């Protein structure tokens, strides 16, 4: 079982750059839309607390270089969502592939790809932190990288880069534009919440053991969910839904180890304290992650 | 931030088709008007156990093989056998063909791999050519023809096509001219790899990395000539460190402000002490599949 990213060609496709006066970031070009974050319209002046709305104004679509390698792409229209632009261009991208917007969950895995000048450098899998930051890898001239997920040919869109908080993590917004978590697109240095270990990821890497043999830590016991919850909160785990068992369907049925029998065993593990390999439970492989990989 | 980062993949997904030759099926890498692929394709199950290749090619004509490109049918007009793998020519060229080059890469070096199903990508990943010659990848049934390459200003250098899985769980392949990285054959058997050794550079790379995220504890004040590090290094089953080695290290060693052989001598603590508990960028023990460059594309 190992960490992939999905082929970025589809992704590669779109990425533009987007270019106010000196500042350039990039862009998501699909169909006659550019998306890109608000903060292209900053000067050092504005970004310790723009006011968006005001800055807008005295910016036309003639004030917008958008390109696609040098090619110039032409704006017909502007307008502000949230913490993004959205350019609209005289030129329907032909490789816009079937795409989605879609804001993820914590623990939820997808495929950042790295861009800089609108010119992919990297691809890298992340996973959505429960305190809404990404552990992602991005230098300047990043901002406007996207992250989405591909299924059956459709690209689910569902980050776009803005941040890098103090502690070195990454915070960004939806295709909409809103933030995920408590933060901000201006200058400021901005702390996140603390972080906790991702229980659906924990639980499906246990499987993924199972699967390949490694099970010395099954027990014979069973839990309620609800106690499950109340001991996982001590240990800095988050609480169990009733979705992120039905979604540990496939996994329990394969193994034929009752999602609650396995809560019972990690939360042995918890109180108590090698399974794969590794003296730590990882927590970024989601349980679609395991079931797509089998 | 630090993280495993393969190259986008797109120049090498518009170069993904499906190679059929009866009911057996295999990626292809379709570049210009050739078909690259594993010659086992020409194989039934049972031909693969025990396979006279040059027999079963002359058993073969052009109409035995069935290339696709997605769902269009490319017609095989020319087909020879370079070592491993079996060249197809076909009657169109690939549009989406990048600017490439085919290169045996060296051990110790990194190449992103696209596993690929059915002529479709499927996902990417990074890689090391271990010195023992063989990969740590992640394949499942009918991923051979997966190919791992680097990109270097819209240059694809592919480097692997992908042919076994060893019982160990790690992988085996050749380069675009079809030799077999290691000493190892395109047949069912089982086969061993020679003793792997770690990557000394990559650790010390990664050591760097480190130092550049914030993760210092391992950082002290003992010193160590190339020699006595050396000493210590094979010992512990790590490759030697070569003057050209600490050379390449020299913009790590210039941005950290850490001198080469210093980090040298916090390496020869760590492999000495362990790491007691305690973890560097995330892991428990020493990575050796970044390379100098691999780090230096992330931290600067
Ligand atoms: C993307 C901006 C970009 O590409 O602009 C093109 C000119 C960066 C992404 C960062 C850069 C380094 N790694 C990343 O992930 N975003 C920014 O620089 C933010 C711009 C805001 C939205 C206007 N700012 C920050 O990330 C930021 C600012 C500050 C602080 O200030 C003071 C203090 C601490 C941290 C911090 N982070
Ligand atoms: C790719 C072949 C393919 O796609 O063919 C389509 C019909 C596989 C890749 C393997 C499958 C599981 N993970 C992988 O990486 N290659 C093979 O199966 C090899 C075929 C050879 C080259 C003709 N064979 C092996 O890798 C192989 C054979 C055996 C053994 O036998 C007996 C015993 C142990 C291990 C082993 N590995």
């Amino acid at each position: 079982f190992r960490k992939m990213a999905f082929p970025s060609g589809k992704v590669e496709g779109c990425m533009v750059q987007v270019t106010c006066g000196t500042t350039t970031l990039n862009g998501l070009w699909l169909d006659d839309t550019v998306y890109c974050p608000r903060h292209v319209i900053c000067t050092a002046e504005d970004m310790l607390n723009p006011n968006y709305e005001d800055l807008l104004i005295r910016k036309s679509n003639h004030s917008f270089l958008v390109q696609a390698g040098n090619v110039q792409l032409r704006v017909i229209g502007h307008s502000m969502q949230n913490c993004l632009l959205r350019l609209k261009v005289d030129t329907s991208n032909p490789k816009t592939p079937k795409y989605k917007f879609v804001r993820i969950q914590p623990g939820q895995t997808f495929s950042v790809l790295a861009c800089y000048n609108g010119s992919p450098s990297g691809v890298y899998q992340c996973a959505m932190r429960p305190n809404h930051t990404i552990k992602g890898s991005f230098l300047n001239g990043s901002c406007g990288s996207v992250g989405f997920n591909i299924d059956y040919d459709c690209v689910s869109f569902c980050y776009m880069h803005h941040m890098e908080l103090p502690t070195g993590v990454h915070a960004g917004t939806d295709l909409e534009g809103k933030f995920y978590g408590p933060f901000v697109d201006r200058q400021t240095a901005q702390a996140a919440g603390t972080d906790t270990t991702i229980t659906l990821n924990v639980l499906a890497w246990l499987y993924a053991a199972v699967i390949n043999g490694d099970r010395w830590f099954l027990n014979r016991f069973t839990t309620t969910l609800n106690d499950f919850n109340l001991v996982a909160m001590k240990y800095n785990y988050e609480p169990l839904t009733q979705d992120h068992v039905d979604i540990l369907g496939p996994l329990s049925a394969q193994t034929g180890i009752a999602v609650l029998d396995m809560c019972a065993a990690l939360k042995e593990l918890l109180q108590n304290g090698t399974i794969l390999g590794s003296t730590i439970l990882e927590d970024e492989f989601t349980p679609f992650d395991v079931v797509r990989q089998c």
